């Protein structure tokens, strides 16, 4: 999956630019805000998903929020190329060691 470069079946969302995260949790719904200076974008996620981040925290882009595979080229656009370099080969080695 990690040679291939394949978008992971159950796969984390990352975020696209910096801010701060603002949770949002309806009976139906758990929508998640990341908030910059500018302006936000929105992550709609399934309800039982499990999150990396504490409320009101400092996110970098490129961060997964989710617990899950990241997709390595979303973080190739968040990121750039060494971000993902440095993705790849960790993720490889873990499963040989």
């Amino acid at each position: 999956e990690l040679f291939e470069a394949r978008r992971p079946k159950a796969k984390a969302v990352i975020s696209e630019i910096d801010g701060v995260v603002r949770i949002e949790e309806t009976e139906e719904k758990l929508s998640v805000f990341v908030e910059s200076e500018g302006f936000s974008k929105e992550y709609k996620l399934p309800k039982e998903a499990r999150l990396l981040v504490k409320d009101g925290d400092y996110v970098e882009a490129g961060q997964p929020l989710t617990r899950g595979a990241i997709d390595p080229h979303q973080l190739l656009e968040a990121k750039g190329p060494e971000a993902v370099e440095r993705y790849l080969v960790e993720e490889i080695q873990k499963v040989y060691r």
